[PDB]
């Protein structure tokens, strides 16, 4: 192929003349930043850009600018294209190695000013933190060389290019190559510059670099360890290397942004605290291994840091080149089965995190990614996985400082070439213990074919090399969903040789033959258990764990049932836990034109709004948090469930559980929120437990002091007694009023004084139910009771699909006869409907009878609902009442669970207690769904400017509702797309279907599921 | 369906006309026998339900007509009819092989082919015709990801499953990639070879069509040479269609074919 260029075609052309990988480290006095305006212009294939050999600073100043670092699809009116969201699917033919001929080529140029000192002094090298998806390089119109590895860094040496005065930099970028076929993450597509570009000046005659970190302890008891520290000096003019470390600082330390963000600097005296110091003599080894008095530990939950400083020393005693950096002294082993962390057996309560950003994409700005990690922190999470690349190199420093376990993972995933065989074969679904065979039969098209070795060996290489002195990093991935073959085998082996300090994860690898560790994605918790049985022999031993590298899909309202993951997490030892899909949700911003408006809005996009041939719509959003990485209910629901101490309150005693791996319950403040006062807590070790005799129904435990990045008061768990089903101390007027009952024709009237209450007997409607200056009246569209919720991205895949195919959103109320008689035992009246609720096409319906006991301040309404007729659907979305509020409606207050949301499988998180609308801001999803139900409400009051409260309560069980505005969400694309109202409504439900993770993972668990069955349920509208 | 189910069948093979009586009940004789090519009426004797006659004959075409105005039809309307199978002849085209000086301009992306009364210019990156011109006669390729495509608005009959086939196999998002275009001089008689080589192949998937496109270029004929050979895995059953699409110049007003 001759209209495609060699390197864009050869999978072994990783790169040409990239230096070998080393350790990163950021040093001010070395690194001068690139970035800003760039001379840029695009292509509509390599034949058409200039030669570089050729291209003058003359020619390209007369060219647009762009800045570095960006993506082009990302630009000010899209000027350069649009990005492109799949999934699964590559959005290019598959004709391997070749990449389409079509293949967007951005040309980059500016210049940079040289020094005559600075030739002499220094040796000059270029650093490319990140390009996509591949570039050649030239300076001063030579060529440079040529790197693939999109989310890998890069660097040349530039020394036999550059001049005094002005240099030339020309940066040839690819959309396309070989190394497309292994660069399928579900994500957005996107091209270009996106991260940092610097010019390195590193000392000349000799320089530092680079460096090795390890920490292992003597000992099993993991006090006294050896710090070893081997260090890789270039050049001859040096004379020794000397090594200071110097006192610990607790991982209790504070932090900010600017203090994380802080880069400074020269003539900035790291630290003075010196613990040990060590130095090199003339003519030996530039490394050594000295004994350390039991060191504090490194961990996540308490991220203590040894600084050290590394200095090159010359003949007259100068230093030549410094490095600042820490150690973290921990030691991560496969002991007795299980991921150890220091001896402990860790668990992970983590999640997945891709480089987003809702403007800039992949290119996230330090401050964003800090953002980030606190609010992970604010929520308990205390490990992520780099899904599924390298981030920034900068970031892990971050993970080191905050503590968070982390699996760094390689730039690799094949997953696109599965899907003309899902589609040939019409494969419905994958399970995690037997999907491998299905990957089995593609796995010769890259992860099993030879000519790809290279480039997967690199792909390893730099992951490993780049970052291996972070003790953050305890884990190395080998990529994500690119089957299984040699090439992995083949990964295995290097890192192991280039980091035994380590362990191996890649979940492709079912029996882990080249891994450590086992893995699965959206488990079925039978799965899981099979998994665990078939592992664990006679003996009760297990020669690996298994963790969830992703569970518990948090796309949309959900994921349900964190709690019942958890619960089997903590019961067994062979399980360490997961990391949940996904941190947030991927949307870009945009202008959108709205459904409801017809006019122009702020929304965030997900597949098909920039009009791609082929996308994977809303799987784009599947986070925790939303697009712009603020917490949803997810996130709330996940920090509960997880929450590392437990507080159970029953039989007049407090009993508190420490579930932290090494940390002490003594940072914690316990308060009984019943009395404010404090309840002496003794010092729990990890699993540790007391039980305190007390009288209280609710207890907090809270941050006494301002630690890490979390400040005093915040909330780190809690507890609450059940709270039994009280019905209020309403007095119903039973005193005898006359009653004017008029029963016409339609419509039958009661009247009587402060009372006015008007049914539709054809249909089965209140038209009107006035009570002291406060009116309801039915929402009514065919019935009085519906069914029907818009559905969730969980509903999306199955139930939705059964209860449309039922047409449970066209259930119809067809009244039989009304019944209207004189009040009895203190009653105004008693009108009685008796009726059939089904659907149009259907068999199946509901006898109903609904019985309306009318007082002076009081409706009791009694409904029964008997299930009747041929071909049923297995389950609803809901079923209960809905009611248009009076004009006089303001807000409402409410006794159950808040202050949020909450669903039977989602609630937990939403302690009880008294809540006010007013003090609530109600979650708006970006993609339009179910929202706004509160589960388990005892009471609900409903306020009327002028004329008090409506109380209703369900008698004998509490009931779920919602209040709003808002329809055409069913449809609405994006937020900005749903309809209003003039008035709210009431959706008053005696019950609920869960909510699951079934858009990806298990449906909805049978105890969550609203079972199709009789309905029987009485409600009180209690007017003050 | 007027057609399949006309009364009468009409068979011309072998210097014979055929002519059967299909009805249940009546007669031939209401009817005319026309030998279209001659205009001349075949006296075709009285048959009864289910007899037949051959009859010597010269003749391609054969229509059965009306005699009167019978019912609610007209004399002369058209009851029956029978063709003899028509061979493929090439038509007496002439092409032009005399020696004409050609400029050939073989550029980075684009190839151009001048001649008197001859443009023919080729991007070979995507493999698409940009103009040809010959003789005041213009057209171009109507390009939207592919040279060849395959694609047809889905038939009522094609939504149910082949539609569902279809769409599923990506083929109206089937590709051209340009592998290697190969420009030569012109021989026996030709002004100058063309020939292209891509695969044509859907985004997501394996299946396409290794291919080679020759244009062999006469001075007022162009010779299109097309073989596409599948290739890969997980392929579709079949396709709804398969060629090229063509802008017509400004100039086009009608067409007539046989
Ligand atoms: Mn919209």
């Amino acid at each position: 192929s001759c209209l495609i260029p060699e390197n864009l075609r050869n999978p072994k052309k990783v790169h040409e003349n990239r230096l070998p990988t080393r350790a990163y480290y950021y040093d001010q006095d070395i690194f001068e930043s690139l970035n800003g305006p760039w001379a840029f212009a695009l292509f509509d294939a390599p034949l058409d850009a200039p030669d570089a050999k050729n291209l003058d600073w003359e020619t390209a100043k007369k060219w647009s600018t762009i800045s570095v670092p960006s993506h082009w699809e990302l630009q000010e009116d899209w000027k350069y294209g649009k990005p492109i969201y799949t999934n699964v699917q590559y959005p290019i033919p598959i004709d391997i190695p070749n990449p389409p001929t079509v293949n967007p080529t951005g040309v980059y140029a500016r210049t940079f000013e040289l020094d005559s000192k600075s030739i002499e002094s220094f040796e000059h090298r270029l650093r490319f933190e990140g390009v996509d998806n591949c570039y050649e390089l030239y300076v001063n119109g030579q060529y440079v060389g040529f790197n693939k590895g999109s989310r890998n860094g890069a660097e040349f040496d530039i020394q036999k290019y550059v001049s005094e005065g002005e240099n030339l930099v020309v940066v040839k970028v690819f959309k396309w190559s070989d190394s497309t076929y292994i660069e399928d993450q579900d994500q957005w597509w996107l091209s270009g510059i996106y991260r940092d570009v610097s010019l390195l000046k590193l000392p000349k005659k000799a320089h530092i670099e680079d460096v090795r970190v390890t920490t292992t302890f003597v000992d099993s008891q993991y006090q006294d360890a050896e710090l070893s520290v081997k260090v890789d000096v270039q050049g001859s003019s040096y004379d020794h290397i000397n090594f200071t470390l110097y006192e610990p600082e607790d991982g209790s330390k504070v932090y900010d942004a600017s203090s994380l963000l802080n880069e400074e600097n020269g003539n900035t005296t790291f630290s003075t605290k010196e613990f040990i110091s060590f130095s090199t003599k003339k003519n030996e080894e530039t490394a050594f291994k000295i004994n350390v008095k039991a060191p504090e530990h490194w961990t996540a939950e308490n991220p203590t840091l040894y600084k050290y400083q590394l200095d090159l020393i010359g003949s007259d005693g100068s230093v030549i080149q410094s490095i600042k950096h820490h150690v973290g002294f921990r030691q991560v082993e496969l002991k007795d089965g299980n991921i150890t962390v220091n001896g402990k057996d860790i668990l992970f309560r983590g999640v997945n995190r891709h480089d987003h950003h809702p403007r800039f994409g992949r290119a996230v700005p330090l401050d964003f990614v800090v953002r980030d990690l606190i609010l992970m922190k604010k929520f308990n999470i205390n490990a992520v996985r780099n899904s599924h690349y390298p981030n920034h190199p900068k970031v892990y420093d971050l993970f080191d400082k905050l503590g968070f376990w982390v699996i760094d993972e390689a730039d690799l995933e094949t997953h696109g070439v599965q899907e003309p065989f899902n589609r040939h074969t019409n494969l419905e679904a994958e399970y995690p213990d037997t999907k491998n065979k299905l990957y089995d039969v593609n796995a010769h098209y890259l992860s099993d074919n030879p000519e790809y070795e290279v480039a997967y060996l690199d792909r390893a290489s730099q992951l490993v090399l780049r970052d291996v002195n972070h003790p953050s990093i305890i884990i190395w991935s080998l990529g994500n969903e690119a089957c299984y073959g040699r090439n992995h085998k083949a990964m295995y082996k290097l890192i192991k040789q280039l980091d035994p300090t380590r362990l191996v994860h890649y979940e492709g690898d079912l029996n882990a033959l080249s891994a450590d560790i086992f893995s699965f994605m959206y488990p079925t918790f039978e799965i899981m258990e099979r998994w665990r049985k078939n592992h664990t022999d006679e003996n009760g031993k297990f020669e690996k764990p298994l963790i969830l590298c992703e569970y518990g899909h948090a796309m949309g309202n959900g994921p349900g049932s964190l709690k019942e993951y958890q619960e089997l997490f903590y019961k067994e030892k062979f399980y360490q836990g997961g990391f949940i899909w996904e941190w947030a949700n991927h949307g870009i911003e945009f202008e959108d034109v709205s459904t409801a408006d017809g006019k122009l809005h702020k929304a965030y996009a997900y597949g098909g709004d920039f009009k791609e041939e082929v996308h994977d719509g809303v799987f784009i959003m599947d986070g925790l948090c939303n697009s712009e990485h603020n917490p949803t209910p997810g996130l709330v629901e996940y920090k509960k469930v997880i929450e590392p101490v437990h507080i159970k309150i029953a039989h007049g005693s407090v009993t508190i559980t420490n579930k932290h791996d090494f940390i002490t319950t003594d940072h914690l403040l316990f308060i009984d929120k019943d009395t404010g006062k404090t309840i002496d807590v003794p010092s729990l070790k990890p699993e540790e437990s007391v039980t305190i005799p007390s009288d209280t129904t609710y207890v907090v435990a809270v941050l006494k002091d301002d630690a890490g990045v979390l400040k005093a008061g915040h909330e780190i768990a809690w507890g609450q007694a059940e709270l039994p089903l009280k019905v209020p101390d309403f007095v119903t007027e039973t005193a005898e009023k006359a009653a004017k009952i008029n029963d016409g024709k339609r419509y039958v009237s009661v009247e009587s004084s402060g009372l006015h209450f008007i049914l539709d007997k054809l249909l089965g409607k209140i038209e009107s139910l006035k009570v002291k200056g406060k009116e309801i009246s039915s929402k009514f569209e065919g019935s009085s009771i519906t069914f029907w919720r818009p559905p969730t991205n969980n509903d999306e895949p199955r139930d939705f699909k059964n209860w449309k195919k039922y047409n449970i959103d066209l259930m119809k109320q067809n009244i039989h006869g009304v019944s209207v008689e004189k009040g009895s035992n203190g009653s105004l009246a008693v009108v009685t409907v008796n009726s059939r609720i089904s659907p149009v096409v259907f068999y199946y319906g509901f006898e109903t009878v609904q019985k309306y006991t009318i007082f002076a301040n009081k409706i009791n309404l009694n409904t029964s609902m008997k299930l009747t007729g041929e071909y049923q659907p297995p389950d609803f979305p809901r079923v209960g009442y809905e009611f248009w509020l009076g004009d006089s409606y303001e807000s409402f207050e409410w006794l159950g669970r808040g202050p949020g949301e909450s669903y039977p499988d989602k609630k937990e998180s939403q302690r009880f207690g008294l809540y006010d609308s007013k003090d609530v801001e109600e979650f708006v999803y970006d993609y339009p769904q179910e929202n706004g139900n509160h589960t388990d409400t005892h009471f609900l009051n409903i306020k009327f400017e002028g004329a008090g409260k409506l109380s209703i309560f369900q008698k004998e069980k509490p009931f779920n509702f919602k209040i709003s505005d808002e329809y055409g969400v069913d449809e609405a694309a994006h937020a900005c797309d749903v309809k209003r109202y003039g008035r709210h409504y009431l959706r008053l439900d005696h019950a609920i279907h869960g909510v699951g993770s079934e858009a990806c993972g298990p449906a909805v668990l049978d105890q969550y599921r609203l079972k199709a069955q009789d309905f029987n349920f009485e409600f009180d509208l209690a007017f003050e």
